[PDB]
């Protein structure tokens, strides 16, 4: 009967996950608004993400000293209020500036959120939640591009950030009546020291680092055909709206089919096998992916097809991977968790940029051969963190 909980953080969830999917879209309508270049279509992702990685260290043991309650819906109330503050921004330095605070939102759903997840319910319920939430970030890159592409063909940008601040104050108020205080320190001081001695730490353990630089990596073409993709299609091929969302289908589906595969396989492989299993395709869609590029700069299909390929393999690798790299490190697993985020985040947004001039001045071809060497770079890294 007390539900509400559970429901309202998914809910949360979901709305900073479209906070990014369906804005790289709308993208393209906002530098017209402000006619700014489209080299700033990606860095709206880029800015997001490295929001996300600012306060990551900080708010699960903030939040076990002064309460769950509190810091949880402190962070729903900053997303509503970035989210309208955007409306007001002049130029696309000052919207980027505001993503970047959005972003921030992102550290609270596993530092706190989900702790407090763990904290109140039976095992057997919390495997419930967890997998719900799993859904969550499965379907959001396939609807928000969509749902995206669709909004900025009959409404204006600024709506869907009345959009996502509507459906987080629904969240917040769900978690002011359901979300009991489990925080076990209370009234406890909090050291930095301490904690900056934990990090270093946890960094020290280099099959830990391996493993948690290698879900960066891999994860990279993914993330960067996201922020990119509007640009590459759209202005340029030359293509319709409608393609763009095309387009997305194979790509996120073949994802999705991955994952699939994998919870039939769980029971009679483990985890190591698959993801060596997966490395097949992630290694061939991103080798067609290039190769054809290359030979023809304009062979968008051919791209399309090597994406959805590796898209396959990393929803059958992915999963086992972040088991591995998380029990890979003995020490507590709020600052493993925060510590592995943070690492593939700093790959993420470095990458997303790297990416970006590489397709500005080679094109497809560039594009194409850095996610490349990306997938190359997860490759050695499973070489020496597989044993
Ligand atoms: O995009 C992915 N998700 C992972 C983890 O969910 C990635 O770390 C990520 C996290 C948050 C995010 N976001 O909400 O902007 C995007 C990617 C795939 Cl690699 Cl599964
Ligand atoms: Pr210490
Ligand atoms: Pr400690």
């Amino acid at each position: 009967q007390a539900l509400l909980f559970p429901l309202c953080l998914v809910l949360y969830t979901f709305s900073t996950y479209i906070g990014n999917m369906m804005i790289q879209p709308g993208m393209l309508a906002v530098v017209e608004q402000y006619q700014a270049g489209i080299d700033w279509v990606p860095t709206s992702m880029t800015a997001y993400l490295a929001g996300g990685m600012f306060l990551q260290w900080l708010l699960g043991p903030l939040s076990d000293r002064i309460g769950r309650r509190p810091v949880m819906l402190a962070g729903v109330v900053w997303f509503i209020v970035t989210c309208l503050a955007i409306l007001l921004a002049q130029n696309i330095e000052q919207f980027t500036l505001l993503r970047f605070l959005q972003g921030i939102s992102l550290c609270f759903i596993g530092a706190v959120g989900y702790a407090a997840i763990q904290e109140s319910f039976e095992e057997a319920v919390c495997i419930k939640i967890t997998a719900l939430m799993a859904n969550v970030e499965l379907i959001a890159p396939l609807l928000g591009p969509l749902v995206g592409a669709a909004w900025i063909h009959v409404l204006p940008w600024e709506g869907m950030f009345v959009l996502f601040a509507a459906l987080a104050a629904i969240s917040f108020f769900g978690l002011q009546r359901a979300m009991p205080e489990t925080a076990t320190r209370i009234g406890e001081k909090l050291s930095l020291k301490e904690l900056g001695r934990d990090y270093k730490l946890v960094l020290k353990n280099g099959r830990f680092v391996a493993g948690a630089l290698a879900l960066g990596f891999v994860s990279l073409p993914l993330l960067a055909w996201i922020a990119q993709s509007p640009i590459i299609i759209i202005t340029g091929e030359q293509l319709s709206s409608y393609e763009y969302g095309l387009l997305q289908v194979p790509i996120f589906g073949a994802l999705i089919a991955g994952n699939l595969l994998l919870a039939r396989l769980t029971s009679r492989r483990t985890v190591r096998s698959l993801i060596i299993m997966g490395g097949w395709p992630i290694m061939i869609g991103l080798l067609v992916a290039a190769a054809a590029t290359v030979i023809s700069s304009h062979a968008y299909l051919w791209m399309t097809a090597g994406l959805s390929i590796y898209a396959f393999g990393i929803g059958l690798a992915n999963a086992g991977l972040v088991r591995l790299t998380l029990f890979a490190s003995d020490m507590s697993k709020g600052t493993v968790s925060a510590a592995m985020g943070m690492l593939q985040m700093l790959i993420f947004t470095v990458g997303i940029e790297i990416s970006k001039h590489a397709w500005l001045n080679g094109g497809n071809g560039l594009f194409n051969l850095f996610n490349l060497v990306n997938g190359i770079l997860w490759l050695s890294l499973m070489v020496i963190f597989l044993k």
